[PDB]
């Protein structure tokens, strides 16, 4: 129905706003663009599904996300990719891990405050009917 397409349009507006707020935070610069194959040719041999915040905006506009749960699966993949690629005791690895944990925690905290639980349940029930 038109009402259901208006629901998904409201979801996309919300997801674009959350994603911009994460992308402008100086802590999260390293997560804003894909890893450059040149600079790190090893990355795509270890990390089997790369993800970054520029790819997330593109996915919103391609209508890939019909619930906030499917958006958070991609924010979780950004964070788990950085934990697995940078696992060592050295300062550079510990700094990226702390930033990746902060990106995940910040996204979940914005959604807990600003997303109504009944709006999410409506999107889930429309998705399950299709
Ligand atoms: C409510 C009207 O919306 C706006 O003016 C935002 F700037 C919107 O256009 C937008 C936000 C983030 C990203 Br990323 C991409 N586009």
């Amino acid at each position: 129905s038109m009402q259901e397409e208006d629901t998904f349009r409201e979801l996309r507006i919300f997801l674009r706003n959350v994603t911009h707020r994460l992308a402008i935070d100086k802590r999260f610069r390293v997560f804003t663009k894909p890893v450059d194959p040149d600079e790190v040719p090893d990355y795509r041999t270890v990390i089997k599904e790369p993800m970054d915040l520029s790819s997330v905006i593109s996915k919103i506009d391609l209508h890939k996300y019909l619930t906030v749960k499917d958006y958070l699966r991609d924010i979780d993949l950004i964070c788990s990719n950085a934990l697995e690629y940078n696992p060592d005791r050295d300062p550079g690895d510990r700094l990226i891990r702390h930033r990746a944990c902060a990106l995940r925690d910040t996204a979940y905290a914005i959604i807990k405050e600003e997303l109504d639980e009944d709006f999410e349940q409506l999107c889930e029930e429309i998705q399950e009917s299709r």
